[PDB]
């Protein structure tokens, strides 16, 4: 429906992206999104070894004969992580398009290009993005303020950081963060993006492997219902509201709050039964306040068709009605 710099350089039929989703993004998920006609991405860091990511690649492929890339998060973490072995993995698999996120990324963009694969990269500020191009990525992937996941620390929403990004960017520009609908598409390429990325919204599908009481959660919840933890430790994220990250903000008004006093609290190996056991108070679990503009749970197919006819008739009967 929809031709952009998006779909022509990554040759995929819709301007719509599956970013990365941790514990989330796996065979089912990628699958559902690429035989939708999407740019889907494997969760790299959600398998536990190099080996177990070439495995669920292979998964993938036999739930889809569709392209479909990998997101490789760089973790701030100390314990140690292979990601030269689970690029090696990436690699060798044939992948052909990668998401990175995360500081200093450089490393494993050069790498990727050495070998043919393209790179989109997901930057919170327009000076992020201009580094990241410089580099060499394919695309960058400009998340406001109101995405689920990490934002950073400027407070800019979409609004203001795609037009900005996109008066000084050359490559193609991917807006993410409080994107649902076709009213969202367009308001995206407007300002300058030439596809939208989605998160939470991906949550709420058939598709989606996880706990039917989370996507319930979800369609529940309107756009007051998610919280920003640890920015008292400049390492804010946005999760959905429940006792836990209420909990987390209750330490850090306390002050002289560290890491320490939370990590068993915000701990992914807790947040990860949320999506397994459905129970939305077992941990942090990821969430944008864009959940408040849905409350259904369509088949990826007709989620990413519906998007694009109700961005098509916007422009054709709405503006377009607008001016005549
Ligand atoms: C359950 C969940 C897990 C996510 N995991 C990651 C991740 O591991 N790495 C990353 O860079 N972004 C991650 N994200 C962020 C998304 O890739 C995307 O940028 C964000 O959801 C966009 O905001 P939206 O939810 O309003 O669409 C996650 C989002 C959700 C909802």
């Amino acid at each position: 429906v929809f031709r952009t710099r998006f779909t022509e350089t990554f040759g995929v039929e819709h301007p719509i992206m599956q970013g990365g989703m941790q514990w989330v993004g796996r065979a089912e998920m990628a699958a559902a999104v690429a035989n939708a006609g999407g740019l889907a991405t494997l969760s790299a860091l959600t398998q536990p070894s190099p080996e177990a990511l070439a495995a669920e690649i292979a998964r993938c492929r036999e739930l889809t004969d569709r392209p479909f890339g990998v997101n490789l998060t760089l973790l701030p973490t100390q314990k140690p992580v292979p990601y030269a072995e689970y690029r090696a993995a990436i690699i060798e698999a044939g992948i052909r398009v990668v998401e990175t996120a995360g500081n200093d990324p450089g490393e494993h963009i050069a790498e990727f290009r050495r070998h043919g694969v393209k790179v989109i990269h997901k930057c919170t500020a327009v000076r992020h993005a201009l580094k990241a191009e410089r580099l060499g990525v394919d695309a960058v992937s400009i998340d406001g303020f109101e995405c689920a996941g990490h934002p950073g620390e400027d407070d800019i929403p979409g609004l203001v950081l795609l037009p900005a990004a996109a008066n000084r960017l050359r490559v193609p520009i991917i807006a993410s963060g409080g994107f649902a609908d076709g009213r969202g598409l367009v308001a995206a390429l407007a300002l300058g993006a030439d596809a939208i990325n989605m998160g939470t919204r991906f949550l709420a599908t058939r598709e989606c492997p996880i706990h039917p009481a989370v996507k319930a959660a979800i369609r529940a919840a309107d756009e007051r219902s998610t919280d920003l933890i640890m920015r008292s430790l400049r390492n804010t994220a946005r999760v959905a509201r429940n006792a836990i990250s209420q909990e987390v903000l209750a330490i850090e008004a306390r002050g002289g709050a560290g890491y320490a006093d939370i990590a068993a609290l915000v701990s992914g190996q807790r947040g990860r039964q949320v999506y397994q056991q459905g129970d939305t108070d077992l941990g942090i679990w990821s969430a944008g306040m864009v959940q408040g503009l849905i409350d259904d749970e369509p088949a990826c197919a007709e989620l990413l068709r519906d998007i694009v006819e109700q961005a098509r008739q916007l422009v054709r009967q709405r503006l377009e009605g607008m001016l005549a």
